[PDB]
């Protein structure tokens, strides 16, 4: 029927026993002491992120599962630059979640936990799983607040991780249901049910030619799979003159190399080479759910990267919306190519800041792995107000180098003004950030290299294995505290 | 006979010809304006870093080689995270003195150009060549102060530049020369022409047995060549009882990957496997020379890593001095092994701070190539002192993170304590870092992998190609900072 999940913190020195969280305590004093003595008897405490159940305390909660919320005042980590608390809670609050699912209880209240936000967001993320075509699926499970006190911030964790949800549904569709036409839509449907001050223009191959992007219209080619250049607008400052904020993302469908084909071990989950796409476009249908006083622009090129007799040949010389040649070295350096086109109109729209993320090199996951995505920006301030945004959320942000000794070995090129792929195999990620800023005259951008946190394994405790759709959670927050 | 480098700024727009620095104005006058007359003559203005030749201007100057310093008043450079003017200064003295040797000029004497320092570091660091062992050598030039105006900061250039070329030495000479016993002689005799304030124990290795330094120990086995831990102490402060900074290097002098062989390509730069013991013992040197008044102890376990019947099989298990198990399942990430006792020996001395060097992965050539030293460090006090040292001496620092995610990698272990490779091929530079920081309880330590910065082709102006002995300067630069 239904369960329930409650916190309890670790001990601290002068207290006689671990305390429950609010809700904990007042549901052992709704069942005379019952929690309390069994939580005794089943025996060595709840650490952070462990779960224990017990069951018919309550006729209306047959299974109770109680979890390990470590230290009640973790507040930020110094050295982890997250806040340790939130994280506590995201990761027991998904353990107690799994545990009601996989009892196949249809529906669950969720204790607060003292940040209802991060309950929400642990809960939500938690029990996400992309099953639309399998015939074996588990339960479906309904979590809500357990109580009345804390709604909004509940609501608000639902919505952020109901955004991340969205990039991780986006990222992990198989590429023949997932193309460059079906994307577009699946976005243009969310953000026009976010908002109706909303416009969105799924832009033809007509449109790319018309406006000269033959850096983008040169990977999309290769490939039977008709190109489109997705633009958005989210009209929610109250001055429709506003500058408006520009996200551009890399929307790869599936990257097989093109004539510099990939190995094929593990190739399948290129079909996540679209994530910089997913996440940007996800952010801005959360904005526009919020309805955060800003205007928005999201751009996202839209084409697959495949080997046939129209595709790019190594050597090829492309030229680029703003005029400058790109000598294609590597056509599996594509990411680049279609960004430079979208990071050129980005301008035209006279924004106030640029934001793009992209899957784009293996480079940066040798870097960093999953641990944080990796950013290389020419302005502190945007470098700070990210990183800030990214302690809150957990989903946490790196700095990377923005340097003209990366920029020297990309225009050091034997045909064109740029190649696409650097002079020696060092500092990969670095050398496709410096590709990009030959794009780029705006003071204040920021290119985010998300290719090392595309999927999870076991390393964010509250994601499942597969796509992650991160950060989606700290642009959104960026964007929050931008409109404040 | 003698040459002269002279150098002359970028032309600002007010200013109706590009302006010599005061040295250049003066011998223009002493020519009676010969010099900027022909210089005229030769065409278009010399740029940041270019060189022309002006023969028989005077009879002890047949040969004036000016350079282009660019723009005069060019300071911290926000986006490149380092002093502008004094990048310029010591590339275009370096480019000026190579034309001097070239024209087999055996002495000349340089212009300060407004920074004698960095003029002299130009000069010193870019005339070095590793040459013993040719029969063929360019002319051996003698570098000289113009003028008598700056000489402590043109001393203060040389020294600095010494130390590094000192560390670039060690580096380049080959194994078969530079063993494990020879380096420590060669730091030894460095050390005392420093100073008599120095004591060296080059430790045998019944002292490693008794020291119970076992990881090290099944490292140097594979080997023939005797492993020595140097170690070094520098009594600058007044106060003999003052805690000490303690620094730590790799001292691999060939790592052929033992029985986890690398691949024979480029194999031949593995003699450089000892930079992080080359650039730690080279910056004490330059310490001793400058007499800070601070008290140093400098740690470098020496040995080789070969494959043969005695050596480090994959899945072996040995104990560190710390009774800390470790499974080696890759005997070609043998650099954390020795660093682990000798990070564990580097607590005895009670320190102020913890530092260590290593060319430790690749993946940190992968990572941030040349462009800057990978530093990753539980102190962002540390963490900012050598990034301000930085930011003076041109060799750039950039901050790697230290998470528990990457400690999770590590510590999941089949057979023992830790595992010296990590769970995935991703975030190799910061696995490895978490590795060491499980041998360290300090509160301030810094680890530097310095992998990708042990050698030069042309990035660095000032640098002929070969080994680069890099950071030294910013090792010694945050040295004397500390002492002041
Ligand atoms: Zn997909
Ligand atoms: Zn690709
Ligand atoms: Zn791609
Ligand atoms: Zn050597
Ligand atoms: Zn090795
Ligand atoms: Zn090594």
């Amino acid at each position: 029927t239904k369960g329930l999940v409650l916190g309890i913190y670790s001990k601290e020195k002068e207290e006689d026993e671990p305390q429950f969280t609010s809700a904990g305590e007042n549901f052992n004093k709704l069942v005379s002491g019952k929690l309390r003595e069994i939580l005794n008897i089943s025996g060595p405490p709840l650490k952070a992120g462990k779960t224990r159940t017990f069951y018919g305390l309550h006729e209306d909660f047959p299974s109770v599962v109680v979890v390990g919320l470590g230290k009640k005042t973790a507040g930020i980590d110094e050295q982890e630059n997250w806040h340790e608390g939130k994280e506590n809670i995201r990761a027991a609050v998904a353990a107690g979640c799994r545990q009601i699912q996989d009892l196949e209880i249809p529906s669950v209240e969720v204790d607060p936990c003292g940040d209802a936000q991060a309950a929400a967001e642990g809960a939500v993320l938690g029990l996400y799983e992309y099953d639309d075509l399998k015939q074996k699926r588990k339960v479906v499970v309904s979590a809500k607040l357990h109580g009345s006190e804390d709604q909004e911030a509940w609501q608000r964790g639902v919505l952020f991780a109901s955004g991340q949800n969205l990039a991780r549904r986006l990222m992990e569709t198989p590429a023949n249901e997932m193309t460059p036409t079906k994307f577009a839509e699946i976005v243009e449907e969310n953000l026009k049910s976010a908002s109706i001050k909303t416009d969105v223009f799924i832009r033809p191959k007509s449109w790319i030619e018309e406006q000269e992007m033959g850096s983008f219209l040169s990977v999309a080619k290769g490939s039977e799979e008709p190109p489109v250049f997705l633009e958005i607008h989210y009209k929610g400052s109250p001055n429709a003159s506003e500058p408006p904020l520009v996200f551009v993302g890399k929307g790869i469908t599936f990257d097989s190399g093109g004539i510099s084909i990939k190995a094929a071990a593990n190739m399948d989950l290129m079909r996540a080479d679209m994530g910089g796409a997913a996440t940007i476009c996800s952010a801005i249908v959360s904005a526009a759910k919020l309805d955060l006083p800003i205007n928005i622009v999201g751009l996202a090129p839209l084409c697959e990267n495949m080997p046939s007799g129209k595709a790019n040949k190594p050597g090829d010389v492309v030229r680029a919306r703003n005029g400058k040649t790109i000598q294609v070295d590597n056509t599996d350096a594509e990411g680049r190519l279609i960004l430079a086109d979208a990071l050129c109109y980005a301008h035209t729209f006279n924004p106030k800041v640029i934001i793009n993320a992209a899957t784009l090199t293996g480079a940066m996951d040798i870097a960093l792995g999953s641990g944080a995505t990796g950013v290389f920006t020419n302005s502190s301030w945007l470098w700070n107000k990210l990183f800030e945004a990214s302690i809150e959320t957990g989903d946490r942000v790196w700095r990377m180098p923005l340097f003209e000794h990366y920029t020297r070995q990309v225009i050091d090129c034997q045909l064109a003004d740029v190649n696409n792929i650097g002079k020696y195999r060092s500092a990969g990620a670095c050398t496709a950030a410096a590709f990009l800023k030959e794009f780029v005259t705006h003071p204040k951008w920021a290119h985010l290299d998300i290719a090392g946190v595309m999927t999870n394994k076991d390393e964010v405790p509250y994601l499942r294995k597969g796509m992650a759709g991160r950060p989606t959670r700290t642009l959104i927050e960026f964007l929050f505290r931008f409109s404040q």
